[PDB]
């Protein structure tokens, strides 16, 4: 019966195991305040066919546990929202780099929200729960890993803040801690804070994770758990590696020193050398599995590449540790898009598109996530597309691709703190990747900054994104870090052989978004601190060059942009204009793309993406308001009025046959105070000459006064 | 093209062959009244790569043939409704147990609604059609089978009642019969009716199936079809089986005689013996297919397990036939849930949660599902969840698993007859299975009864579910049942090697739901009658245990429960409160989760899950109704209203130059009812004393009275 209390200042954490889902390999329950999340870990005992661990993590969100039914067509949990996916990816990046190398077995980690009390967000709890569940099962691991969330309010750092605090916080930082104060996963989003606060926040965050790790350590000792031995680890034998090293080290060395090689040329040289070595290895060791052969070659290839970096301080093209790839920019690419930007760094090419839209499209039907977390007060959202042809590949473009969604959210957080609070249109920014060579997401963010900057939206200041690469010479005995080198403007091949990915973006003043994908089993703070410092210098550089293309936003939005118009519609015409069940409005909306909303009984807001569409809508409404032929607005003209209804306070008379009758009151019927029109000898259907005094919008009745004629 | 008519009391059944889709192996058309259903059957001649029944049954609902249309964007029949899935599962469980053993060939049975009128029903027709279609094709089969539906109205049984009568009828039972009056499929729902009536309904139902099965025999004899010979049946050779029996019976008998093994320990010991035996088989028989070896071991395993049951009347755990596993219950797990229940039976553990919701979430836009089944009268629906980790298994978390849907419907039918007629909230009951060891569905139903019972919804009485298992000593020549034993509270291992599953749930007095998944090719009615009788005793026993944990619903709902309020929004601010297209209301709904409905022009219904959330909504709406400079002024006050315009029907005035120009009618201007404002010396911009008589909403005009001052 696991039972451990952990104290984090004003917050208490309850960790319990057993009594729930005892059939699974590892089951844990994490309770904070009144919200509790239970996590299960299942690992197969059969070597799955693959060259990698098939780790799959899901974070299902129970809407019913929050007191709401999902707004799906089936009133039930169907599909997964982005928020779940982002949370899952956070968990995946948080725990993956702790498994022993070569462990290739199916492993599913599932998170369930037992109950959400609406006072404590559960995402941070889930990460800790997985760590508890894993460390409490037989599955081999090197954890446990502690996770906290740090927010800043009024210059005060608060761990695990409540919903109200997030909305009021300028910084949302998630820190994942490993033993001996090692950071394993970093993720943050800030309203453009300075660097110094970021330094202090991290130092606090790891400090708290140390406490949480002690409790889990205490819990494991109390319960007692034996780690099952896997059937067979898939690491290559040293002999195959060493033979591989003696067979390709010089050729690979030559390949990686060719500063003129592009992405493609380098791979082909790498690939062809791979073939020759693979044949020779098969000759020497036919008994060896192909998986081992392929793995061995990669290890040797990875090893030498890193060695070159550690020694000669030249990555692949003579570039130093701080130099950047060539950067190109282009704006106003087409004459139609409201905002266009062509951003190309080195070989990576990214296209960003800015498109305005009506405020009606910004409805967030997903209530539970917006209730628990909140809504982006700025009507802003981003699309990130990674077509397969961007990497000379084959596949299907899916909007639910986890890698695609994760990158997009990172860009969205990057650009968020610069959108002005108030704007008469939703800003839907679409970024498309055309040629990918690493660090696409930051490049996507930069281009979006450019396209928006051209679109005329008065943003605060330009936003720059840059990735950071690292290589460490590891000491095999203790696993500590011997030496390390930091890379700026990382290349794709650098990432693959690299140890960790550091995506940080912000503005000239401070930092907005940060995401660190690490693969080592932990890194000390000092390395991270230098990385931020190094990234800042390049950030200033990349902003400096980008500013030459454009410096200030356009004084006005580009022509052919969206237009907003308001139209007066008389109530009599309203039924005609709307049509039965509003079908006419839908048809007009479907046909010309013009979005029309009813401001009130007489006025209708009309949105048109183009003035041409505005003209089409203006014509259509003019036609609809023309069949309801309301005569000219005259104050002294006398028109025949058809007495439709004989009331007691007056006569409902239709001055024109194209609209309903109005209260020709007894005070508007005769100069004497009549109180029944029957005293005037008025019959139904009789035409009475009533002077037209225009229309009175106060009561919706056109001003008719028969008293001036009688 | 064979044709035949079958008389069922007041209803006629027409079955025709040929004339339609002659290309398929088996094509049949079933016509009742004016509803006709076509059933097709296809069976590939090549042995399937699978190692079991690759049977797939689908039943599509063409809304066009029912005078309706689907409510999807594409207007097509995109996706499958639950009702379709339940119908398909009914058919599958109705024909599967008649295929010859080992027939491993792809087979798909499709159902189409040629035309659906407003009287008869397609489901019962579909089952009969499949039986006709199979028996008319060259697919090996031991059919045909007959399916009828029995309803009870005014204590009178009616076969195949019209959909107009389902709502009136207190019972809805489906019976599928085999030759020699053998039941195959049993599916029933009822309103807590007595056991005796259930007995009579079954006796009648099988009796009618004897007629319908008789007719099909007439048709097939008339047409004279010949069943094709399969390439090869996949039953293991008797010789191999005998060797296994002589090699594994001793150890297997030892394993199952243990009374200490859990599920996990028992299976692995079985699995361990399986590995040893399988290896030795390969030694003896290298020619045999590996799958045959696997199948042979299972067969002798099954035979021994059933054998030991028959001879010693002791189940695999050390219980008796009537005894049941120990049961534990717990309520009120977390203070942030309107109702929680933890139900544990044996090793099966199930969690049930009760979540109230606003009535608006209960909309079910589906034309056909009401075009046939009928109307809804209890705003309540259950969600059943069977996550993979509940069985130490890795899978895909997805709510479209057929097994999940089938179990969920069974629970929903189980609890239906106890929900009150009316309730100010929808009742979404979510049950999650945490540890599965068989009979989870009834356990889920029981827990839902508990959680509901805790939630404070006043129900009729507690609901108990139990499963029944049967083992038969079969005569290999006749196929009749020489001997049989019944098992209460069946274990998963018992089920897998058992003969049939009997899920029946009811109250302390009667029976609500009954699903009988059977795998034998038919069982006599006397068998079922005993099973229900035995199940009745257990149901009382479970209720005896459950009553200790709770016996009556709470006096009221939980404090944090949902709240109801009505707000009087002034008409003047109504547009501002609503906004263009109700955008504010949509925004308000997404922010706090509080839903708003327009009771009328002045009253708005507000539904909140928590009083705290309501408090937030109340502040927001109060702010919206107060932030305006134009507020509800004090009644009866006199204001010096400036005249903005002089007209005929009255005078447009504003109390202070922030409000709008309001029409003070001539009847409201003077006691003698002057008819021109200039009669009082009024001018443009002149300030006049008028007493503020409140705001009566009839045309948007704010009330004033200058008549008293004259």
């Amino acid at each position: 019966m696991g039972a451990v209390a952990v104290d984090l200042g004003n917050r208490k954490l309850e960790i319990s195991s057993g009594k729930l889902a005892r059939f699974a390999d590892g089951s844990a329950v994490v309770q904070s305040g009144d919200t509790a999340v239970m996590v299960t870990a299942v690992s197969k005992t059969k070597p799955s066919p693959s060259q990698f661990m098939p780790l799959v993590v899901d974070y299902r969100q129970k809407a019913a546990a929050a007191g709401r039914i999902p707004t799906n067509y089936l009133r039930r949990e169907v599909g997964t929202s982005d928020k779940e996916i982002l949370t899952s990816r956070i968990i995946d990046r948080s725990i993956r780099p702790l498994f022993p190398a070569g462990y290739f077995y199916d492993t599913q980690v599932l998170c369930n929200l037992l109950a959400v009390d609406g006072v404590n967000e559960p995402d941070v709890l889930a990460i800790n729960g997985a760590s508890v569940a894993l460390s409490l099962s037989d599955i081999p691991w090197n954890g446990p890993v502690g996770a906290v969330r740090i927010g800043i309010i009024d210059g005060e750092y608060v761990v695990n803040p409540t919903r109200k605090e997030m909305s009021s916080s300028t910084l949302n930082l998630v820190v994942a801690g490993a033993p001996k104060s090692q950071i394993v996963m970093l993720e943050a989003s800030a309203e453009n804070i300075l660097q110094q606060d970021f330094c202090h926040a991290i130092k606090v965050g790891v400090k708290y994770t140390q406490q949480i790790i002690q409790g889990i350590q205490q819990l494991v000792k109390e319960t007692g758990v034996t780690k099952r031995t896997p059937q067979k680890l898939f690491t290559p034998s040293p002999e195959i590696v060493k033979y591989t090293h003696k067979l390709a080290m010089e050729r690979l060395y030559a390949v990686f020193t060719d500063y003129e090689h592009d992405k493609v040329s380098r791979d082909e040289a790498v690939n062809k050398i791979r073939l020759d070595t693979e044949e020779q290895l098969k000759e020497k060791f036919p008994e060896a599995d192909p998986y081992e052969i392929i793995e061995s070659f990669n290890v040797v290839a990875k090893e030498v590449f890193r060695s070159i970096v550690l020694n000669e301080y030249k990555r692949c093209d003579g570039r130093d540790l701080t130099s950047l790839r060539n950067v190109s920019c282009e704006v106003d690419m087409f004459k139609t898009l409201h905002g266009s930007a062509l951003f190309q760094r080195g070989q990576t090419q990214v296209l960003c598109t800015v498109t305005f839209d009506s405020l009606e499209s910004g409805i967030k039907s997903d209530q539970v996530i917006t209730a628990i977390n909140g809504i982006k007060d700025k009507n802003f959202m981003l699309h990130y597309e990674f077509p397969p042809y961007a990497t000379n590949e084959i596949g299907k473009v899916t909007g639910l691709n986890r890698r695609e969604l994760g990158h997009g959210a990172l860009a969205e957080k990057a650009l968020y703190p610069v959108i002005p609070r108030d704007f008469p249109f939703t800003i839907r920014v679409t970024s498309e990747v055309l040629e990918s060579n690493g660090s696409s997401s930051m490049a996507s963010a930069c281009g979006g900054s450019l396209a928006l900057m051209d679109s005329g939206v008065p943003i605060s200041s330009a936003v720059a994104g840059v990735a950071i690469g690292l290589v460490t010479k590891t000491d095999p005995e203790k696993g500590e870090i011997e030496d390390y080198r930091l890379l700026t403007d990382i290349l794709g091949i650098e990432d693959y052989n690299g140890d960790m990915d550091f995506k940080i973006a912000g503005t000239n003043k401070g930092i907005t978004a940060l995401q660190a994908d690490i693969k080592l089993p932990g890194i000390p703070i000092k390395i991270v601190m230098e990385a931020i410092q190094q990234a800042s210098v390049a950030k200033k550089e990349i902003l400096q060059i980008m500013n030459k293309t454009i410096s200030k936003p356009r004084a006005s939005r580009k022509e052919n942009g969206p237009v907003v118009e308001t139209v007066q519609v008389p109530l009599s015409k309203r039924a005609k204009f709307v049509g039965p069940g509003g079908y006419n409005l839908k048809k007009l909306q479907a046909e010309t793309g013009v979005t029309i909303s009813q401001v009130d009984e007489e006025t209708f807001s009309v949105f048109a993406p183009t003035p041409s569409a505005m003209h089409e809508a203006r014509d259509f409404i003019t036609e609809i308001c023309k069949d309801d032929q309301e005569q000219q607005l005259e104050f002294g003209a006398v028109y025949t009025a058809t007495i439709t209804e004989i009331r007691d306070t007056g006569v409902m008379v239709k001055l024109y046959p194209n609209m309903t009758a109005v209260l020709l009151h007894n005070t508007q019927l005769d100069q004497r105070k009549i109180k029944h029109p029957t005293a005037l000898g008025l019959e139904v259907g009789q035409e009475i000459q009533v002077k037209y005094f225009g229309r009175d919008p106060a009561d919706g009745r056109m001003r008719l006064s028969r008293k001036v004629l009688q």
